[PDB]
């Protein structure tokens, strides 16, 4: 399972990349507009992320119409080979995906909330589909159930579109995505940070340290 | 999973095709006779649909006897290479399918209401079999259970006949079909139009628009 | 399981009532506005339904504010002992339900789309809660799963609020509701009339009639 | 589980009753017409069955309209206290059941093919409901599944209507009915006979006889 | 669960009774005729067993006809109040059980090999029914499945006939019977003797003995 | 799944073969003796069946000893390449199968009633094994369970012997065989006929005809 | 599934072999010592079995120490290419297995009572592992559950050691072994002879014989 | 499944290695510090284990920082080609594993307590991952459940990292690990010695010994 960071915060991205556990990044218009403040321009932020991240970086078109989406998608693609164009699940978006796929431009279909929307995005040729699990949780439906159905559907038809689980809110969305077999999860920085941690890891390290001091006062291993 | 449009309404078909989410069309004598009124000839409607739709178009014979079925099937076939001949599940129909298969004319067995009828159609060599789910729901039996059994049976015997789920009434028929792994669903236009939609997609788009205006008052993405 | 008719059409109601299979009626502002045309007044329609139907008749408030909802509710109550006041799942709506419940005015919480909304309506003291199954089906979620969870939750806490399944679209919503154990379904007229029918019933009657004529020419049963 | 005999053959009835394994009888117009041959009159057949059988005896009305059904039902009821009036699952039928129930006349609703038909009959106050399992098997649906759902539904609502499984064709219909918990099965004579039998019973008897001869040449137990 | 000994061997019975784990005895013509050799009379064996065993003792009739069965049953009954009359699952046997039940003579229906035979025996009023599990195992059917179905059926109808599992061949028949909830098992002596035993019991006792010698060389507990 | 006809009635065979739905025929000595009446000779009946039927035709030996079975088998095989020799599950039978398999003569082991009998037949090299499901139903055991276990066993060991389900009594035996994945079912003619039929097929045909009349009074499809 | 005979009785072996259903033989020191009486020598018994049986013949070492076990093993090996050396699950036994496996001497690890013992024997390279099911049943644990776990473990790791189920007591140990997919069962003679038998086989043959005599007086099948 | 010894005690290791059932060894700072007392040096202990164990020997770094971990790892590697470097699940540990993997130095990530930690370790390229089951049991969660999830996740993504189950406390941890399909278990010496043993193995050997003495007074097997 690939793990992407879901943020436009450059400090977060630099930190996660330096950890070597980040395989790519997703952004969206809300995340970008959050960071583009106090003199920061959205063009600069987008370019900076593309440069810092080796892996896929998803950037969302803002046009709602086919022609505008395709024009923006081409500009996004032009910014770097790792750029992936994020396109919403709408009639115009499916049309844009089909055109862009034929032009060999990688795509990510977003704002997906049920398995049939996901199947339609796959049929348009999309590179990644992003169902939102937290926003479903918000409205009282267990969002992970949709991921499970999408995985079964895609398995049934040998679909090559990757499942990129989005709107992740906690480490159990991550755990359940891996057990289901989603291709990618994209996670906010707080969640990413949590993933490596467990109290028994800390406790075990402390005990090893203490026991080793018994035989090596300076705590060294000399071989 | 292929998605066909189940109508003879030329306006619906043009619209669906332009959406890019329609892989073929199914008709039947009721659908066609509904459209062929106030001057419109059934022969013209059939030809127009064949012209408009790139993918398979199912057209049903009206003869109840073997010889008449085959004679009608050949005429249907001659109207275009994308024509598929719809034949009912009857003794004469099974005979006609067998003959037509040997002539390399694609066939679609219809009015199937249990898994054994579907198996018989596959044994006759039919290209598609169309179990009806809504008409079973109508009489108090969950039609989707028949689809589930047909998929299992076809899997068991590595049967190449495609399952083309028909009498679809709602988007859950479509969802359950995809999870089962049916090859094709054919849907009325009202159902088709609902498949792309979800209130959280609309809501997320509105929020993205609003947030983006904060960094680009005119609402565009200049890269 | 009680069976209510979901309509404001007097002809449908008179017909279903005379069939003996209708235990009550649910209306809403859309259904009533459909009928209040060609000079028919909504006030007359409502009173007429109350008169024809011996069982519960739900009638929806139109105000969105607490004070207006309880004013309208008391007026609805004043129309007949069988009136039930339909109130939407909103903050004001729950406050209204709590007040009316204490006043011993029967209530029906509507526009419920998940089990926790249903629980909140029950906690406010509502007489009936109406989850909408068809409108969930519309958006690609199997609405019956919400009925199943609500039944489990209500069982857990011995909740006395009745589950009144609404937005019913077909006879399998009705079947599944009965197997789950919902207290009430409310169904459109087209669904109601289908519930008694089965082709093997018709076939079986025809055969019995024919056999009997073999021993009683006139077809009589003289005892 | 009560076991009824499904026949109008007087000889079978006498034999079954004398085996002591028969709790009642069901007839229908086909079964009776079969016996009312060569001078035998249907009215005499019906009266003799009521006489020979201590348990319930189902006799079906032939009229298809409400007034005729109620008139014939009252006549059937007048023939003896053990008479039960068989009424078909129709609009008129349900009305007749309601009326007759209020007159304390026992009823059996017949020609039921799904669980919602059975529920409607129960709601009309019917004494017994008779779903047909063999005729469902005939059309490629496992009829025992309908009995299972009806049992669950009736359990949910504490329904007092008895499930009387009909159209029984083999001993596994009987076994499955008992495991589900149906109130009554009605069986043809040939099925009835087979229920007492097993090759290991016969084999064990033969062996006990042979072994006992060794200790008692005359094969008696003298105590 | 009661545990009966399935033998006519008086030595086995005395031994089992002295162990305190035998609640009753079952015999049959094969078991008795096995013991009644070289002078020993079957009448004496039966009387001795009735004297030795406090609990129920099943003794089988040898007549195959109703009148002979009942005459033998009454003689068996007169030998002692703890006698239970074993009657085979046949038409004549069901008749005899019914008569004997009305006379307050306890009965045990034997040679039962499926759940419907067991139900018929319960319907005749039998005190115990004895399905055979080993003889089913002999012919390639898992006999315990029949016990499981009988328990479910008897539970469904609140049947008071006790399930007395017979033809027991090993301790897992006994374990599975207890987990299912059979009322009684009847076991051959070899199986009986194994039930108390386990290698870890012996091993734990040996260790306890050894450890105790360390604080009390003579091996006693002085308190 | 292949469908064979289980009959020696020449008229049924001709009819079934001409429906095009029959892949072979099974006979046995009872079926043949039924036809060999009024001058008709068994040898002529067998030869005619081999002639009319292109697929396998099972003909049963009557000898009970190894030498007689092998002699009769060779004669049956000599009558035509499509002849398959039916051999009973006995000690001599298994030996005959082994010999005949080494002689490249196709075999069908019959009178199988449990899964281990079926495995032994497969180990002897038999071409088809025929468990009897109806005769198990007769004695109160669901015969389809044996087919399920045999399928699992044969899958485990990659056994090439084909499962040919026999003693079929109804269309649910057929449905369950297909869902399990049995290689072949052999069915009586009356069952065969019922497999193509469904009341909703007939009803849908009638409706298509009526609707088409509106657009074509003569009910033809002129293209 | 292979079927071996678990005995040292030459008469039983000759008989089972001549039946054609015995694929090999297992012995042990108890079985051999039973037979080596009245002047019969164990050395002659073993060589005689090796001669009669074409398949694997397991013969158990009596030494408890590594050196003795490999010495005896090599001598057993020297008796015939079909000899298999049975070695118990002990520390010395595993060492012996590892040595012999490298010497290409076939081995059978015996006295296995749980799945981890079976895994250790496999890891030592053993040809066959023999878990004991009956001796577990003796102590109140269902021994077949251990076979199921061993099959799962061996599947997980693609282990080539064959599972050779031993301490078989009845035909359901054999049935369950086949459904689980054990490679081999070894069975006592009394169990072997029961595997071919079923009362409905005998009953069916008798009926076929009678019917045939109706058309062939002599009972011949002349073709 | 590979079985390693989890200890730094040379006597235990020498013993297990002599038994032939130990495939490798794991150590940790606590285990080593335990043995390195009363003059024993940790350097000698580590080298000694490397010398006598043919298979993988895991040795843990003590540094908590990336540079120290990588340096200590290279030193461990240099001690022998069977050394595996144990590295804790921390940020600097994952970085170290990635570097060491690129240097073709085998690694074992330790102190793993949930499946997502295990996944991150795999993503870093670790050779083995070691989730701790006993320490989870300690804090009241069944640690084997984490092993099951890790197996499923690794299967989903065809991950080549081996699951090395650690903190093993009893033989049921070993059994469950094998049933799940873990690649390796590492076990304390007390657990290891218990794996070969079972009381029925001992009892069976004693009986075989006793019986053989009947045929061979000196207890030998002469062939
Ligand atoms: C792109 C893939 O769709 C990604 O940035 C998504 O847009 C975000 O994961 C969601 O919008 C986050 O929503 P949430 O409601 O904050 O969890
Ligand atoms: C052809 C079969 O592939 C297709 O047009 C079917 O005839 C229709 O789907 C059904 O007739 C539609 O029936 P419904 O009762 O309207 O749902
Ligand atoms: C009242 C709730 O008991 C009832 O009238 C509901 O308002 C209706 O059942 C729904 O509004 C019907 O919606 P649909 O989308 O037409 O199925
Ligand atoms: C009455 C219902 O209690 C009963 O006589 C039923 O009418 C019969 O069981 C069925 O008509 C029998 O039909 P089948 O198709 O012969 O099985
Ligand atoms: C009486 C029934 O309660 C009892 O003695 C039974 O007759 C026996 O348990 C069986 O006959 C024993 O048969 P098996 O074939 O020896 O196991
Ligand atoms: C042969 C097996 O392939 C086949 O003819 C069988 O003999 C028959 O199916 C059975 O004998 C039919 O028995 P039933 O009891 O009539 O169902
Ligand atoms: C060898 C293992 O393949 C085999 O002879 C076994 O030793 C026997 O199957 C058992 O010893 C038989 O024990 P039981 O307790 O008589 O069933
Ligand atoms: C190393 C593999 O990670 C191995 O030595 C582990 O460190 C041990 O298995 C555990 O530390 C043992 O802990 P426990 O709490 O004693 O069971």
């Amino acid at each position: 399972m690939k793990i992407f960071l879901d943020t436009a915060n450059i400090d977060e991205i630099r930190t996660g990349v330096n950890w070597g556990i980040v395989d790519g990044v997703t952004t969206n218009p809300t995340l970008i507009s959050k960071e583009a403040v106090n003199g920061k321009k959205y063009g600069d932020i987008i370019r900076e992320i593309l440069k810092i991240v080796d892996g896929p970086v998803s950037v969302e078109v803002v046009s709602t119409k086919y022609e505008g989406m395709v024009e923006e998608a081409r500009k996004i693609h032009g910014l770097g080979d790792n750029a992936v164009v994020k396109i919403p699940m709408t009639e115009d978006g499916l049309r844009a995906i089909k055109t862009l796929s034929s032009e060999h431009i990688n795509t990510n279909c977003t704002l997906v909330f049920n398995p049939i929307q996901a199947l339609l995005a796959a049929k348009a040729g999309v590179t990644y589909v992003s169902p939102f699990v937290g926003r479903l949780d918000d409205i009282g439906e267990d969002g992970m159930q949709i991921i499970d159905m999408i995985r079964t559907i895609f398995n049934n038809y040998i679909i090559k579109t990757q499942i990129l689980v989005a709107s992740i809110r906690n480490p159990i969305h991550v755990l359940r995505s891996a057990v289901i077999g989603a291709d990618v999860v994209t996670v906010p920085f707080n969640v990413l940070k949590s993933l490596m941690k467990h109290p028994k890891t800390d406790e075990g390290l402390a005990k090893f340290l203490e026991d080793w001091k018994k035989v090596s006062p300076d705590g060294k291993l000399i071989l």
